[PDB]
């Protein structure tokens, strides 16, 4: 067995653009970026909070062949996102949460947080 880890992403707008506020399962605002220690699953909520029908479209890599995170799964209504990350590979990777909007044709992208595997 793995451990499973919950974190919301938090959607408000501030001066009319989205402002992404991550927190742990204490409630507590988190800065994103995680470590892994083993085998596991990472979960993200999305609570939309600025009107403009975010969905979560898939999280995006610079560098999306390092191995870091295996794979990527996402739900039909675009709520949820699931990282597989099976820690074998050590190192780090950096990514990027992808989202459609209801208001224009533009996909938002958050700015960035780091996954760090310790096998």
């Amino acid at each position: 067995q793995g451990l499973a880890q919950f974190i919301k992403v938090n959607v408000t707008l501030e001066n009319g653009e989205p402002v992404f506020i991550y927190t742990d399962a204490n409630g507590q605002v988190c800065q994103g970026d995680i470590t892994v220690t083993q085998a596991g699953t990472i979960t993200y909520l999305l609570n939309d909070q600025t009107l403009k029908g975010l969905k979560f479209v898939g999280v995006g890599f610079v560098t999306p062949f390092d191995g870091i995170i295996d794979a990527v799964t996402i739900s039909s209504d675009g709520m949820l996102v699931q990282l597989v990350d099976l820690d074998k590979t050590p190192g780090t990777t950096k990514f990027q949460f992808v989202l459609s909007n209801t208001a224009n044709t533009l996909l938002v992208l958050a700015p960035d947080p780091q996954i760090i595997n310790r096998p």
